[PDB]
């Protein structure tokens, strides 16, 4: 999933180099990997986001639990009883 | 966004027809999906536009387009900005 916002700049500056929420600016055409899991792009009109993580929905909610690995920008799909037992997964959604 | 399923076994979708493997095809509801050999892969084309002026404006979807214009609602043919998309 991604979402679009206008490239506003920064105003007082001499180009249109998009700023990021941490205050980075971007190069116009570039790609940066965010610190929440998320690629974004900087356009000259345009920045988009899009989220890196793939979310299981489909498996054995009974018996299995998806746990969230940050550093890996990942889910695990494993055993209730045993997170060391890896579950199968029928459906991810991104 | 996308959803991915695992090809059970060329690829079948939903309405029965096949698709040779690493092809992409167009559905009826705007959407792009992908055969791998391991997997079905199927995400939207639809951009929806989310921020706008909703007292005066109003997104129309135009199907064979897929895509969205976001009008005025008393005049839909004048066009109103919108300041985020979301896909």
């Amino acid at each position: 999933s991604c979402y679009f916002i206008p490239n506003e700049g920064v105003p007082g500056d001499s180009t249109r180099k998009c700023m990021d929420l941490k205050g980075n600016k971007h190069p116009i055409n570039s790609e940066w990997q965010t610190d929440n899991c998320e690629t974004c792009t900087c356009y000259e009109t345009e920045i988009s986001c899009c989220t890196l993580v793939s979310t299981p929905v489909g498996y054995d909610k009974d018996n299995c639990q998806r746990i969230f690995k940050k550093e890996d920008c990942k889910y695990i799909v494993v055993e209730k009883k045993d997170p060391k037992k890896t579950c199968s997964v029928s459906e991810w959604i991104i």
